[PDB]
């Protein structure tokens, strides 16, 4: 009920030279003001500051208090103008331009319409809980930027309340576009209610975890209604979309029995060992019509899971796993016909050269819903470094159209990840998702690596970190040979010395040219 | 002449569960016994013991007596039958299989025969100067496993022969199939001699800086002859391979001045200053042929240059790059006319959309000569983690056919690596390759990530450990939530706890079908 909450480092501590800033637009149809944020990194040398995207949200607000209620109005009048359904796909069809699709194109610099379109084809996703008025809208879809998701929460072994929100907002600050709170340990509402009233970004939860925990931990006493108990209770709260494991059929258990490493999913497992003990359809398969309803009401949108995802090199791209992705396809088609928003849900470990098969059968089987991959892990040698292992994979599948990656921390496999392995995570991620829209040349993308090339050639060098992803660690790292202020204007490091340096060599060659 | 030399920490505290092992095999010609390392990681409940490659040389010798001269019986016995040349692709033309090619045959699980056929049409090369007697011979092609080179060396600014050593005895522990000695300090030959009389691994050298050093840091007072005195002195100590920048002519450098970082290449704009200076043809470009007659002496492999790689996303993939991988081809093709031992060297900053067209060109330009990649980074915005940006092009450009990766540490473009950046930069980069490797459908690769997943699955975790590229690590990362000795045997981890662990649901499950 009052949580020892402690602030994170300061946004100015994280980002020197940069300064929070917004973007007013003007929402036509309801002449509502969004202020849509944005990062202004401050530059030397006359060159004009660099604006970059920014999920960090609002700084210095209570925890106890929670963050404003900036979407309250927004929804208030769609409410008193009166819909039958919530969500921002049935608004998208109707051809309406929502305040959360101008401030999706606002903060992506794209043409309004053309979000409304990507929402209405089911191509993009806005997840925005009516009940979410603290956030900060963002898009998921391969036609935007590629966004990242860090995994937090706590289990039965370890972890707060207290940790989970500083890893939320620690997630944030580095880059996380959306969270998630899987925490399957003690007090799993009230860890997920300060989280949303302290989130700026779209928060997901897997609710299977908590319908288990309602049962004691006794997957045989699970069913719809107590599953469908636990989605209204995540969806009044304000959870933007739901992992929902439906597509874990009956049948496909036994494809399996002869995998290296069976079932590594969490949810996956459990509706495994429910349609096992019962010999019945899985319940979520079965009821998804009436979850349907429940999402139409709040706009949840859902994540269908991949409960049968490969979980070794060895497992990958096998029967189990596209049985599962041809059943999402149709799930995703028949939340469409109710208008609501889907992306789904990836793998997991794939080698290199299997990769392009999972986005190929993807794109076609699922309409080109947005795709949102754990990794995939490109190798299983080196367990706490599968932050590595899976930015190579998620950068490669980013490439190919994957819309949100979800991060792998270095202690995946091995434990809970802990406020540094939160951050380790997101940056690893950040890197995947931005060399992919660099592969898919995104408009403006490469604007921010010229930025710091150019303070780099130009030894630049408290510009060339304050452009960078972690700008006290490159900060840092420099000054551990060369810590003087002087050297911070040097034309040279210690990797070379001033006698070596080739861009320094560089600059006397077109000098003596000029 | 007599350095304060410490000991790296022993191989049994890196590799817990692992031991040093020679597989012996008889180079039938000459009667000589070779035995060939691997590593053995002992494992528990009935497993087979694993075999895994091992670059970690002789341990525990004392650096001031040096390493066995294993090979000296091999170079001796050829010297007293009498060779007009010394090259394994001179041997290799003969039809003849040296001990050489077998070692390395062995140690790649391959045919002796096999090994020869791609030294002998270039695809492969097995860098082994006759006076490193102290040498393991290993092999670099595209048809081998993917090997990762290691750079240390001192700069004027920073690091101690003392500290250079240890981080070659480091990188190799830790994975390392080549070193580079980039020395551009202080006692460049004396570190440079310590290093090889230490090193069971390929070094390689950019003869250049020393050269560089010998006319005090004047560009202008280089000249052929003052490199080739420079290079008969590093053959002599046993370098088994230089990078020599040949391919940066003249009329190539005006290419580079709409660059947006210039030549980032430490030789490449040496030579690109001389150039300019004298508005005179690469020397060494010039003297290719009596190059080649040096390093047939010796049997030194050329790494050819890549002076004019890109150093920004921005300049990747443009004229002058390209315009240099042709002159290399060229160079290439002169060089096998000799039976000179050839690797090309590649970018760079690349971002990933265009890594396919520089293997596509190179594999053309340069007739499928092995291709040895910096990187390459795909992305500049993370200094500070440019071994991820860079595992990610590496593992792509690795998969797609390239033969060497060298390694970027995370102190790169910030300052000189340490020894905690030398083990990352080689964790990163034993990643990237053997994710490559899996891509490739290399024979057995798959083989590792399959045992360490089977341990994972059945909860055997020292056994899980064991088998990663960084035991320590993982262990040290599980035992932060769960110290336990128990714990080793939990049919969990932190992660999910003992009532949400999948694999452990996929226990029961499998029972109950039981
Ligand atoms: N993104 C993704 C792809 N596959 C699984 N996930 C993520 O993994 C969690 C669900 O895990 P599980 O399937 O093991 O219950 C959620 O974070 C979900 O988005
Ligand atoms: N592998 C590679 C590809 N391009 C450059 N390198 C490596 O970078 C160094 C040469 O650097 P430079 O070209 O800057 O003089 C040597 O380690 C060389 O193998
Ligand atoms: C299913 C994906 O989410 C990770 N995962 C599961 N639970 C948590 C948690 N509480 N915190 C962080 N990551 C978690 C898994 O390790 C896997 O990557
Ligand atoms: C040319 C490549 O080698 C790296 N490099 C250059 N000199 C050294 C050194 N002494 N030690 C380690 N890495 C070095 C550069 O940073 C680049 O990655
Ligand atoms: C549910 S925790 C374990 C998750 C597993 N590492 C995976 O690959 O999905
Ligand atoms: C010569 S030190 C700088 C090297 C540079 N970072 C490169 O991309 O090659
Ligand atoms: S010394 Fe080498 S690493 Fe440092 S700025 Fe110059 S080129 Fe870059
Ligand atoms: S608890 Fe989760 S992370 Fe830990 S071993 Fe089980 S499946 Fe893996
Ligand atoms: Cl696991
Ligand atoms: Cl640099
Ligand atoms: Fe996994
Ligand atoms: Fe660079």
């Amino acid at each position: 009920s009052s949580p020892d909450f402690q602030p994170i480092p300061s946004f100015e501590e994280c980002f020197p030279k940069s300064t929070k800033e917004h973007k007013e637009v003007v929402h036509e149809e309801s002449g509502h003001v969004l202020k849509v944020p944005f990062r202004r990194v401050h530059l030397s040398g006359g060159e004009p500051a660099f604006d970059n995207y920014d999920t960090s949200g609002p700084q210095n607000v209570n925890a106890h208090i929670g963050l404003a209620k900036l979407r309250k109005e927004w929804i208030d009048r769609r409410e008193k103008l009166g819909t039958p359904r919530y969500t921002q796909m049935y608004y998208a069809k109707q051809g309406i331009i929502t305040e959360e699709m101008l401030y999706c194109a606002t903060r992506e610099k794209l043409d309004p319409e053309f979000v409304r379109s990507e929402v209405a084809r089911g191509r993009a996703i806005i997840p925005s809980n009516k009940k979410h008025l603290e956030l900060e809208p963002m898009i998921v879809g391969r036609k935007f930027l590629v966004k990242v998701n860090a995994n937090i929460g706590n289990s039965a072994v370890a972890s707060s309340i207290e940790e989970e929100v500083y890893k939320v907002q620690w997630a944030t600050m580095w880059g996380a576009d959306t969270i998630m709170d899987l925490s399957t340990g003690r007090h799993i509402h009230e860890t997920r209610e300060w989280i949303l009233r302290n989130s700026a970004v779209p928060v997901g939860t897997v609710p299977i975890y908590q319908a288990l925990e309602k049962v004691d931990g006794i997957a045989e006493n699970l069913n719809w209604e107590v599953f469908r108990e636990t989605l209204i209770e995540q969806a009044e709260q304000g959870v933007d979309y739901f992992t929902i494991h439906a597509g874990v059929l009956l049948r496909y258990i036994p494809l399996t029995a002869k995998r290296l490493t069976g079932i590594v999913s969490r949810g996956g497992s459990i509706h495994a060992k429910w349609c096992l003990a019962y010999h019945k359809e899985n319940f979520a398969y079965e009821h998804w019509d009436d979850i349907l309803d429940i999402c139409n009401q709040y706009d949840v949108a859902l994540s269908i899971g991949d409960g049968l995802r490969p979980g070794s090199i060895y497992d990958a791209n096998d029967t189990a796993q596209f049985a599962e992705l041809l059943t999402q396809g149709e799930l995703t088609r028949r939340a469409w016909e109710k208008d609501v928003q889907v992306m789904n849900e990836g793998p997991g470990h794939v080698p290199m050269h299997k990769i392009p098969e999972n986005m190929q059968k993807q794109l076609e089987w699922c309409n080109e819903a947005p795709f949102y991959t754990l990794g995939p892990l490109t190798t299983d040698i080196a367990p706490g470094y599968d932050h590595i292992t899976s930015a190579i994979g998620a950068a490669n599948i980013g490439a190919l159209g994957t819309a949100l990656l979800c991060y792998v921390t270095p202690k995946e496999h091995l434990g809970l990840p802990n406020r540094d392995d939160v951050k380790a995570g997101v940056i690893a991620y950040k890197i995947a998702a931005h060399a992919a829209d660099l592969a898919k040349q995104h408009p403006h993308a490469q604007a921010w690596d010229d930025a710091l090339s150019k303070a780099r050639f130009e030894f630049r060098w408290m510009d060339q970190f304050a452009l960078s992803l972690d700008p006290m660690t490159a900060m840092s790292f420099h000054d551990e040979t060369l810590p003087a202020d002087g050297a911070k204007v040097a034309h040279f490091c210690s990797m070379c010395g001033p006698k070596f340096c080739s861009m320094k060599i560089t600059e006397d060659i077109r000098k003596y040219a000029e």
